[PDB]
């Protein structure tokens, strides 16, 4: 069977890997993909035979056969070298069956395909089906059934098979079970092995199999090896029509079911069947209709239901079963008010559909989606060496090899009649109601035989379907407007003649500080800009902190609807509450980035607050403070220690005492006062000319003065918090009691001077050195508690070591175990050889020296340095050279004089959650560490 | 007065000399005074200021020793001050002596009468000295106005005669005329001093009889000529100057309106003292008062009116009026307003109750005279001894027991448009004044107001909008003292502890005074948060004090007092005085501050005044600037005058109104109870103040985290810091060097203070007396943010590095001096320091203020001094050397040194550590722990 159709196929312009797809004479679909650059190589074979099978003699027989092909019969398990070969090359394979097809994906570390190809070739060429082999597989199939029984996702899927026509084979149980696999046939007289013989000979031989290779070897090398071992397999010319007609006969239409799952969750499913329409996939109309249903802009279906509160989340998507029959599914979130108004929610979905009928199909919205799809296709992302093979192999059976890459990423034709046809399908006549709730338990007397899921399948008497058809009226909903920003600039701006390896202060003003960088090591239009706004009033009072959070929470919630279109564009807006300042994150294509940024600045400068929105936000904030009372001790201990470190902090109980007097008028008065004085810090990044970037900073500051009347902060109005000074000679402990968790939590912390390049290295190295032994004994052999923490702490320009442990043991006993660990580590570091110490520092050095994998990640490192005010972008490169210089003797000295129990400079503090009688008095007594000088 | 001791014994000599005998055992210092009814008016007309020249001549008269200063050296031996002055009709002498040396001092004074030398050499030196005194008086703006007033009434009248005297008039014109001035002194002394009207008051303690026997025999040595007293029948003005406006140029920038009314000698009758009673009416501030009308117009900030001094036959009445730019434009209207108040007084008429209430307040207050200074008491008594016996003068002058409604009507009738003599003092009269007084060079001009305007004043006699003052409480509710509680604590304790309130209580026992003091501090975090926040707080305080001032005047008349201060931590309220209205006054003060209405015009004028203060600091002494720069660093967060000025422009009246409830929304109050108040009653007063606050502002207790104090930057050990600032206004340069040692502790406080005392006596002689580099010299310790430091502040036009090097050399010399000083000399130095620290307060207010300072510092050890003084006694010379070595020493390892350099306008260090940005340095240095 030697054949190779030849074509040159276009691929994402950015993508470099070259692939040739060919068809053999036997008719096996063949795809050859060559990627020499990637070290890993792979291959996949998909047979289009599902768990559902035309013979109904036993259930799970097809699933058993796919398992029988990965068992390796008796020869492959007998060879431990075969399994060792997979382990040596770090190759992990997953074998699974789906109703449409059975799929398997495997990987080899480098050029190990030849041996693997032969092993896979043997199963198809000749399966032994030995008696000893069958014994292991039947037990494995029974184990596979066990996990499926408790899987709620599978339980919904099997319920869909039950809702299938009983006469139709669609209602067969795909997973199968041990009793069906062996006990049921032996009394019947059917032989399982004889069936496996017949099925492999004809069904596997038929051309339902597709082979793809991701091997790094050249396409010509790929062609010779793949063709020789797949030429032997022949064609039995057996045609499979799947299911010609939909199983449903309208008998199970217009029925309401109540499902109680093991998990507590509430989802509503309305079932409507739909026609295949596979040939016209250019328009993809059903998904386009789903996008309109799932949209969250002006006059959205979810937006009305959000005001009612009946549906928190609405998602609409196409559902595909067999090629012959497909379905449309709408999922709505269920709320207690929504459960009472279930019928009204169903009518409201019809009202949006009525609006869609009135507007009709629209060419412009389809064109906008096509433009977005083209942009996404051109900039392909998250390419995967493993699992990509399985997806393409399934696509190959239904799609031509040349068109597989662009089939789902491009729209080429408009199909108005198809949009009308899917709209016609969405009518109450075809509607089926399925409701999931824990409360339904005890109202259901009917239980599924396969899995323990209870659905009444009761036939609604006095059906209200007629009322919904009779009362249909044009919806108040309005179709969404054209997206304001669509990326049109794909060209990357040329690098500036001046080259800077790190961010530079192109513009410095009292009003704002401006850091600028140009893209290097990456070639994408995508550019990201982070801006910090700092105002003193936010942290001045406990009332001020509470009011500031409410304003910021309200700000993002109001902007969320306006920024849904930005999410579709890929632009990213983030508004978050930080005690010192407000963090605005803008990410995405550079060309449309400024328009979104300015609109956010105007909304931030002048914000309107609704009383109803304020009340719900205030209630949610109050509930969160109540939750912390029942929160886990280890996090509670971490908060208690953090509260002591800051010069002044507000107790969580105090924060929820002083929310009693909070009012809307005080909050509205606060917004101009806070906005009136603030300072802007800038971290622009990506490919842009410096002059244009300076202009973008100028407009942002100009808008803020124009609306908020923001004026530059006076000197000394920008001071960081100072950590309390430790005694250096004493260990201090206070006790508090948890109410809900039986494990007692103790936290021990050691302050370590002030941040310095050498100081950072010493703390990091000590944490690295003790981490592996603590995991070896404290975490596992002692197993005092699941939560054991030995990691570095960096805050307020200071370094510390924190031990967060939650265990069912006395806190003092846990502290004694930590003390025993510290003395063991003293002896351990001395016992450890110098060569092992060098291996420790080298592992930390490799971890420190990580090259950026993403444009955003590269910008993030600079963002951290500036917010801390160190401004040391290259600090890691200077530090790694010092780490090699660092010696074992210095590390022993650092612990013996500072962190040791007998150390003269001993900084030890203790926080206990099951004496410091007043937190304020102890903090007032301690001096304050100065802010680190900026570099 | 029961509080006053004795003073009720007096004798009159046959010669007519007036003698009063005082014997106070409690008084530790003896005293004696002389007086005689002769004056500048009674000087020979040709001679000028003969009596003033003669009063100096009396001291050197003694022939006992041929030394002019022999009496003065005798007074120096007894350390008793001797001063003498001549009034218009009286010559007064006063001196004091050792307690057991009263007889010896009197004998020396007696020698002057037996032989008055008045030597020729003494006269030649005296003429120059008297002329020098006259020259110093010319610069005084007030004196130049007074001299012009005496001369203007009549050249012929003796009223015009010069009082001070000058060398040319005293000696040069008589000597050329062939008159011998020394012979004139001898003849004048026999004719007037020795002849009659002498008044001697003697204070002794050994016995009343011992002084009495000696004085009668010794003061009879002079033979009386029975010479009578000079009297003037009519006022000097002949009515030629009446209804005549004057414009006078003043040396100082002062604007005043003066009107003179000649009146009869009502004071000589002393029946009712009517003129002062009328003056109180005009002075009183109340609804419908003259000051309230003037303040509303804004023409006059304040006015003062008291009966002017008058001769035997006549008296004068004058008004002093502050003038504003708008007031200067409307001066005629202001005089018309004064006339309108007089017409309202005519409509009300004389009222017995107003006189009775004033008399009742005076009588109770006369019984309650807290203290009398022994020195100068004799001099005041000598003046009134001639006209009234002490018992009669004290009772009549203080409470006016006799009442005459007719006399009150007569003085009101005496004030009239015809009686008015007009004068205006303003700085806008330069170049408009031609006439110049010869003696003081004062420039004044006659600008008679058009006769038609004078007719307008006469034809306009209508009351405006004036309301008779409401009767107030001038009587303490209980004159007696409430009994001390059965359980009593010598030092105030925390009787009541509350989340919103802190209470300390002591009842004054030894003092036995009905008067009591209550101190309250209000805490607000927002006051120090921003330069704008500090600025608005001052404006609110200034608006509050102006608004409630009219009510407060009534308490001031009763002797009750209130204080409002803008401390950075929060508002300060203090109430001191009798308990009769003290609880009532406290509630009203709280009501005004917590709920307040702001007048826009008052806010604008207050805002301008605060802005004027900020620009004023640019022109300030260089040494004062150095203290201000050091203060910024010591207080950590603080704001410069520049940023405050921009913030002051930002403040607006609506913003200020919004901030007052926010400031008053949450407060913490700490209180001190002192004086005659029952503990249970005081607890009720504490409940009342908090209850008033919660109703008015819904006050809530501050959270412990919210309530915090400031911290101080910590200098590195072995570190020297300096920064340079330039003062454009002052030619000289001021340097302040601050050496920090440690957080204040009992041992630490004693050691540094001992060092400051040890070097204080040497510093004055070694630097100011010998080096004499600059007038400004300071060697004193400074306490801020619970940290002890020593500051040396010198202002001189000398190089700063040279001056700092001299300071370092002085310290090295002081270390050598400490070794040189004997152990006994060191013990004497500690003894002086111990006495200075152990000083008992002589007033109820002083001891309570000492307790108050500890409470604001957050240290509750009231009796800290007794423990500290015991430690000071244990101190050794070696211990001070160790303290100098650890921090004060130049090369000390733990030494912390900060230098503030204010450069001169037109104008090195071994180690230079210039501070470019203060904010960067504040971030760089750590913060000292707050004291526990």
């Amino acid at each position: 069977a030697i054949k190779r159709i030849g074509n040159h196929i276009t691929k994402s312009p950015e993508d470099k890997r070259e692939y040739r797809g060919l068809e053999l004479a036997n008719g096996i679909k063949v795809l050859l993909i060559s990627d020499p650059t990637t070290d890993k190589s792979s291959a996949a074979l998909d047979v289009h035979i599902g768990s559902l099978s035309d013979p109904p003699n036993i259930a799970g027989l097809s699933h058993f056969l796919e398992h029988m092909l990965f068992l390796g019969t008796k020869k492959y398990p007998k060879e431990n070298e075969y399994s060792q070969f997979l382990s040596e090359h770090a190759g992990s394979s997953n074998a699974f069956t789906s109703g449409e097809h059975t799929n398997y994906y495997f990987d080899v570390s480098h050029e190990h395909l030849e041996g693997a190809l032969d092993r896979f070739a043997q199963f198809f060429l000749s399966p032994l089906f030995d008696e000893s082999a069958k014994d292991r597989e039947v037990n494995a199939v029974d184990s596979e059934h066990e996990k499926n029984v408790m899987n709620d996702a599978w339980r919904l899927f099997q319920l869909e098979k039950a809702t299938g026509n009983p006469k139709h084979p669609f209602s067969k149980f795909g997973t199968g079970n041990k009793y069906t696999l062996e006990t049921r046939p032996n009394q019947e007289g059917i032989d399982v092995r004889q069936e496996l013989l017949k099925f492999h000979s004809a069904y596997y031989s038929s051309n339902l199999m597709a082979v793809v290779v991701l091997g790094r070897e050249s396409l010509d090398d790929l062609t010779n090896l793949v063709v020789k071992l797949f030429s032997e397999v022949e064609n039995k010319n057996v045609p499979l029509p799947e299911f010609p007609e939909h199983p449903f006969q309208e008998e199970h239409l217009k029925q309401l079911y109540k499902i109680v799952p093991i998990k507590d969750i509430r989802n509503l499913y309305v079932t409507f069947p739909i026609p295949d329409l596979q040939k016209y996939y250019k328009s993809n109309p059903g998904h386009y209709l789903g996008h309109l249903i799932g949209h969250e802009g002006p006059g959205s279906l979810l937006s009305e239901l959000k005001s009612k509160g009946w549906v928190n989340t609405l998602v609409g998507g196409q559902k595909e079963g067999a090629r012959g029959f497909m379905f449309f599914i709408i999922n709505v979130d269920l709320t207690e008010e929504g459960l009472l108004h279930v019928e009204d929610i169903i009518l409201h979905m019809f009202q949006y559909i009525q609006k869609l009928r009135a507007e009709g199909p629209q060419e412009w919205v389809f064109q906008e989606l096509k433009d977005l799809n083209a942009v996404a296709f051109r900039f392909k992302d998250k390419e995967r060496p493993r699992g990509y093979t399985s997806k393409i192999a399934g696509i190959l059976h239904y799609y031509p090899l040349e068109e597989v890459l662009t089939a789902e990423y491009l729209l080429e034709e408009f199909r108005p009649d198809l949009i009308e046809m899917v709209l016609d399908k969405l009518r109450p006549e075809n509607v089926r109601v399925a409701i999931v709730s824990k409360s339904f338990e005890g109202k259901t007397d009917r239980t599924e035989e396969w899995y323990g899921t209870q659905y009444k399948q009761e036939a609604i008497p006095d059906e209200v379907i007629k009322k919904w058809q009779n009362a249909d009226l044009n919806g108040k909903f309005k179709l969404p407007t054209k997206n304001e920003f669509i990326p049109t600039n794909f060209e990357i701006l040329p690098l500036e003649k001046e080259a800077t390896p790190y961010p530079a202060l192109i513009k410095d003003t009292a009003m704002s500080k401006l850091w600028f960088k140009q893209d290097d090591k990456f070639f994408l239009p995508k550019a990201n800009l982070n801006f910090e706004f700092f105002s003193p009033f936010a942290y001045v009072d406990p009332l001020h902190s509470n009011m500031a959070y409410l304003y910021l929470e309200l700000l993002k919630d109001s902007l969320n609807e306006y920024a849904y279109a930005a999410e579709l564009a890929g632009l990213s807006y983030d508004l978050q509450n930080t005690i010192y300042g407000m963090y605005l994150s803008v990410k995405g294509y550079n060309d449309k980035q400024p328009i979104l940024l300015k609109k956010i600045i105007e909304k931030m400068a002048t914000f309107e607050i609704d009383e109803k929105r304020f009340e719900i936000i205030k209630e949610a904030y109050m509930r969160s403070l109540n939750n912390f009372r029942a929160e886990q001790p280890h996090q509670h201990a971490m908060y208690y220690l953090r509260l002591l470190m800051t010069e002044v902090a507000w107790t969580k109980d105090e924060l929820k005492e002083a929310l009693d007097d909070v009012t809307l008028p005080r909050l509205k008065a606060f917004i101009p006062q806070l906005l009136s004085r603030l300072h802007i810090e800038a971290l622009l990044h990506g490919n842009i000319t410096k002059q244009a970037a300076l202009g973008i900073m100028q407009m942002v500051e100009d808008t803020l003065i124009e609306h908020a009347h923001t004026k530059p902060l006076l000197p000394s109005q920008l001071v960081r918090y100072r950590e309390v000074q430790l005694p250096d000679r004493g260990w201090f402990v206070y006790q508090q009691r948890n109410e809900v968790h039986n494990n007692s939590g103790i936290e021990i912390y050691y302050q370590t001077d002030m941040q310095s390049t050498s100081e950072n290295m010493f703390l990091e190295l000590f944490a690295q050195i003790i981490s592996e032994p603590a995991f070896n004994t404290l975490r596992t052999k002692e197993q005092l508690g699941y939560i054991v923490f030995s990691g570095p702490r960096r805050a307020n320009g200071i370094q510390g070591l924190r031990f967060i442990i939650q265990s069912e043991k006395p806190p003092h006993y846990l502290e004694s175990r930590v003390e025993a660990f510290l003395i063991t580590m003293e002896k351990s570091i001395e016992d450890m050889t110098e060569e092992a110490f060098q291996k420790h520092i080298q592992a930390l050095a490799i971890r420190r020296l990580d090259k950026p994998k993403k444009l955003s990640a590269e910008s993030a490192k600079y963002w951290g340095e500036i917010i801390s005010q160190q401004y040391n972008f290259d600090r890691d490169n200077t530090e790694v050279a010092y780490l090699k210089t660092l010696t074992k003797e210095d590390i022993i000295k650092f612990y013996k004089e500072m962190l040791a129990v007998d150390a003269p400079r001993r900084h030890k503090v203790s926080v206990h959650v099951l004496v410091i009688q007043n937190m304020t008095e102890f903090k007032r007594g301690l001096p304050l560490f100065p802010l680190v000088k900026p570099h």
